[PDB]
């Protein structure tokens, strides 16, 4: 059965998609909706890590120049974690997958927005914003099969 291979081939980042899916035990037997949920959980895990990292930097006497960007970044991730991803999960499990695409698009956009709040569009946690964004683009691609 090459469902995971077939699904990741239809994404912009095959290696990221494989590693993410093959890492969750639900993949070997799940359907496409289940693989989509596995991807949303990976996005949630990285977004939660970015959120806590932002919080830690705001509480570590950051420079004055990072005060506004870190606060706006905090709002970006509050949106990802309290709205976009919960909304996607609901669409995938109890609704129309059509709606999960919008949440993936939203999370890709919100992760990039945070990075861009910093001077030179360069934050002190780039790898986390990049990962949320890339996992979100993989998730959006997987959801489009469904609809």
């Amino acid at each position: 059965n090459n469902l995971v291979e077939t699904t990741c081939k239809n994404t912009p980042n095959y290696q990221l998609c494989l590693k993410t899916l093959l890492s969750d035990k639900r993949s070997a037997t799940g359907d496409i909706t289940t693989l989509a949920l596995i991807m949303v959980d990976a996005i949630k895990a990285k977004a939660n890590q970015a959120a806590v990292t932002i919080s830690k930097l705001r509480h570590s006497n950051p420079p004055a120049a990072w005060k506004g960007p870190l606060k706006n970044c905090a709002f970006s991730y509050k949106v990802i974690l309290t709205a976009s991803l919960p909304e996607a999960i609901e669409a995938l499990t109890k609704g129309d997958p059509k709606f999960a695409e919008d949440g993936m698009v939203g999370s890709s956009g919100d992760a990039q927005e945070c990075e861009e709040y910093f001077k030179g569009s360069k934050s002190p946690f780039s790898a986390l914003n990049i990962a949320v964004h890339e996992l979100s683009d993989v998730g959006r691609a997987i959801v489009r099969n469904l609809l």
